C-alpha cells in the first residue's frame, strides 16, 4: 500500500510521450511522495507527510493543502485557489489500488485507475 509503482504499461512504447499517466508511493519515514502523472507533465507531490504548505504545481496553481497519509486513507485539501478553488484528493485506497476521489465544490470526481 503506497509502495511501489502503479498503472500504465502500453505496449513496449515508442517516442513522443503522450498523457502518460502512472502512480508510484512509497513511504519512507514520513516522506511519501504521490506519482500524480498527469497532463501537466509528470510532476510530483513530494513531501513530508503531515506537511502543509502552499505549494505550486502546474506553473499556474496554488495546491494549499496537507496530504495527512493515514494508512490507507489520503486525507486533506489542496486548493487552486485562483480557480479551480478546491481539488483535494480525498481518498483511501480501495483495496489493492486507489482512485482519488477529487472533491471538488461538492462534486465527487474520483478519476478510476489502479496499481501494476
Amino acid at each position: 500500500a503506497f509502495d511501489g509503482t502503479w498503472k500504465v504499461d502500453r505496449n513496449e512504447n515508442y517516442s513522443g510521450a503522450h498523457d502518460n499517466l502512472k502512480l508510484t508511493i512509497t513511504q519512507e519515514g514520513n516522506k511519501f511522495t504521490v506519482k500524480e502523472s498527469s497532463n501537466f507533465r509528470n510532476i510530483d507531490v513530494v513531501f513530508e507527510l503531515g506537511v502543509d504548505f502552499a505549494y505550486s504545481l502546474a506553473d499556474g496553481t496554488e495546491l494549499t493543502g496537507t496530504w495527512t497519509m493515514e494508512g490507507n486513507k489520503l486525507v486533506g485539501k489542496f486548493k487552486r485557489v485562483d480557480n479551480g478553488k478546491e481539488l483535494i484528493a480525498v481518498r483511501e485506497i480501495s483495496g489493492n489500488e486507489l482512485i482519488q476521489t477529487y472533491t471538488y465544490e461538492g462534486v465527487e470526481a474520483k478519476r478510476i485507475f489502479k496499481k501494476e
